[PDB]
């Protein structure tokens, strides 16, 4: 259901501006919204609207997509709702909190060469580098946010690093940018049949069943892994995305250890990587086993 009363905000006190992310169908663009949340005050956010193009199908899947987020709720590691803009004469707009460094996958990338393992050196004590502790604490806020969707009986579809945002105070969001990116024009999106779907990130029950479960999204987890230890690499690189990757795969075939990551936390991604759905660990599990090693790391 939709609670106007609660969600609605009224457009005019939204002040739309850049784009944050652009698709063919819809896009994500940053705005500053008047007394959203605490009573008359400003605040930047993210809306994800549609844009020319679209059509009424598009309109229903964003409105879809509001339902859902509303019957999530509120997480530290998932991208929170604000509010929404519904009424008529106007386009829909789905308002959620700004997370200042974006998308997970190009942030580690660019922060690639700022990477130390651990903050020992005295010199090196009020320096902003990235450490083995901000990893597997990046890695433990997903595994958390997923263990909190998990319990409100949602399943992803959909994620990896380009669906992970860095907020401030190293606070990382589970969000999910759909039509606000141009999959018919990224790389990461392969054609098979009708569609171009995340072929990298997706288990083999989904590649040939079309099956996706909460231990599919598991299988997605060990692969974004792979993306956090690799600092934002590409999976399976060099590896040409047809037929015979994907009955590899079925046989057992994984990706080797990413450059930066510790023994366990490749276990870790092997783990995600059962071939078995039911053997695979569940999100539950990953927070404590995440959590004692970053524990363990301190
Ligand atoms: C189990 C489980 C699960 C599960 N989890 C989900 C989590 C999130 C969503 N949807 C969203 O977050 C919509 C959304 N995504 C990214 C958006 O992009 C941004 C926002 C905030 N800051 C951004 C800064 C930026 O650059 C600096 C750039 C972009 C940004 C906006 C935006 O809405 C407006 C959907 C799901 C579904 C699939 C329903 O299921």
């Amino acid at each position: 259901p939709y609670d106007a009363s609660k969600w609605e905000f009224p457009r005019d006190r939204l002040k739309l501006g850049k784009p944050l992310g652009r698709g063919a169908f819809g896009q994500v663009i940053e705005a500053d919204a008047f007394g959203i949340d605490k009573t008359a005050t400003c605040r930047t956010v993210a809306v994800k609207m549609l844009k020319e193009g679209a059509t009424h199908s598009e309109h229903r899947a964003l409105m879809s997509e509001l339902k859902i987020l509303i019957h999530i709720g509120h997480h530290l590691n998932v991208v929170n709702l604000l509010g929404a803009c519904t009424k008529p004469g106007g386009p829909l707009m789905v308002i959620v909190e700004f997370c200042k460094f974006g998308n997970l996958s190009t942030y580690l990338r660019s922060k690639r060469n700022e990477f130390v393992p651990y903050k020992v050196a005295p010199e090196d004590l009020y320096k902003d580098f990235l450490t083995l502790e901000h990893l597997i604490c990046y890695s433990f806020q997903v595994a958390k946010g997923m263990e909190f969707l998990a319990s409100r009986k949602c399943i992803h579809r959909d994620l990896a690093a380009r669906n992970i945002l860095l907020s401030e105070k190293n606070v990382v969001k589970i969000c999910d940018f759909g039509l606000a990116r141009d999959i018919y024009k990224d790389p990461d999106y392969v054609r098979k049949g009708d569609a171009r779907l995340p072929l990298k990130w997706m288990a083999p029950e989904t590649i040939f069943d079309r099956v996706y479960t909460i231990q599919s999204d598991v299988w997605s987890f060990g692969v974004l892994l792979w993306e956090i230890f690799s600092l934002g690499a590409s999976p399976y690189p060099g590896v040409k995305i047809d037929e015979e990757f994907c009955r590899r795969l079925k046989e057992g075939t994984r990706m080797r250890a990413p450059d930066y990551t510790t023994p366990e936390m490749y276990q870790t991604m092997l783990d995600c990587w059962h071939g078995e759905p039911s053997q695979r660990p569940t999100f539950s599990e990953l927070v404590e086993h995440l959590g004692n090693l970053l524990q363990a790391n301190a």
